[PDB]
């Protein structure tokens, strides 16, 4: 059960030069571990098979280095087309441990999350439930907050979270935690803020409404 | 302190015959009476001076009889002109009494009315105060209820009504029973219904909203 640690947690690059990544071993593997290319929502892809050596139809850009213990990825040529969470994972002692993931950003800049917070439709209160859905959207990085006001009372764990992946298009994102109460909850209080701390925003952002406003 | 007790309480007529009114006397005045035209928002003129005779200049239809103890006050020819609160004064015993008050109204029909609730302003949630307005309008007779509801709670006591005089032009009357409550008396409830009861409605007509509806 030899632990395998990948140096880099995540990156992220705006499309460029040299995207080296990093995997240690727990022990000394000796050149004997492979390179992955998990897609999101895909099966993954070999990249390299043995330390190096570039598998079977691997473009130009991705050689790596090891042996024994800290094996490298290199990521020359970056072809943004290959952002993708990427994996060591050794193979020549048994149980056979994957790496942690690599999941490749883009590195434009910080921007602001558009924030829109949604009241429950009246059709939730038929349902006897409420969710008030807070947006984040069009942003960068995911570092993101939502402290969640009920007549200004700060809450969670009724709040579930939701982040999408980074757009090819515009390289940001949108988070939506999902202030999911009961009907009865719902109506003791009016005012339904959100408080929204990312860093594109200069400050924490509190999108709020009253039970009945919109 | 003889009590002078006018038999019609008020009176409704469309113009039309005689209109005859009554009152009378705990004792014999004996002819020692008289009669009186409190038109509404008016000083009061003298009809009848002593139980008939036709004081100065009245103009043709109001004779009356008495002599002594009920006496009688003929509306002839009625000329809707004279529609006011006419009163039987004993005089010659003192102290004096008037009679009770004979207001003259219109009996066009019994009309329904138009019922209309009206939120509190948010200027007068500004206030730290709440006064909802549940309208009667265009309707006939005065005989009417308001029976708030305050999440459908019968409440009274909170809410002063208004009554209107008799039009000239339609012959109608107007409510507003104000539900003056408190600010805070208001955050707790929503549906605030003002069941209205008259004769010209079919129905006891609850007219309601909900608190941010409007």
């Amino acid at each position: 059960e030899i632990v395998m640690t990948q140096s880099p947690a995540t990156l992220s690059l705006s499309p460029g030069e040299r995207a080296t990544l990093s995997c240690r071993a727990s022990q000394s593997v000796s050149s004997y571990l492979a390179w992955y290319q998990q897609k999101p929502g895909q099966a993954p892809r070999l990249l390299i098979y043995d330390a190096s050596n570039r598998a079977t139809g691997i473009p130009a850009r991705f050689s790596g280095s090891g042996s024994g213990t800290d094996f490298t990825l290199t990521i020359s040529s970056l072809e943004p087309e290959d952002f993708a969470v990427y994996y060591c994972q050794q193979h020549s002692l048994l149980p056979r441990t994957f790496g942690g993931g690599t999941k490749v950003e883009i590195k434009r800049t910080v921007a602001a999350p558009s924030v829109f917070i949604f009241p429950p439709s009246d059709e939730q209160l038929k349902s006897g439930t409420a969710s008030v859905v807070c947006l984040l959207n069009n942003f960068y990085p995911r570092e993101a907050k939502v402290q969640w006001k009920v007549d200004n009372a700060l809450q969670s764990g009724n709040s579930q979270e939701s982040v999408t992946e980074q757009d090819s298009k515009d390289s940001t994102y949108s988070l939506s935690s999902t202030l999911t109460l009961s009907k009865a909850d719902y109506e003791k209080h009016k005012v339904y803020a959100c408080e929204v701390t990312h860093q594109g925003l200069s400050s924490p952002v509190t999108k709020s409404f009253n039970r009945g406003e919109c």
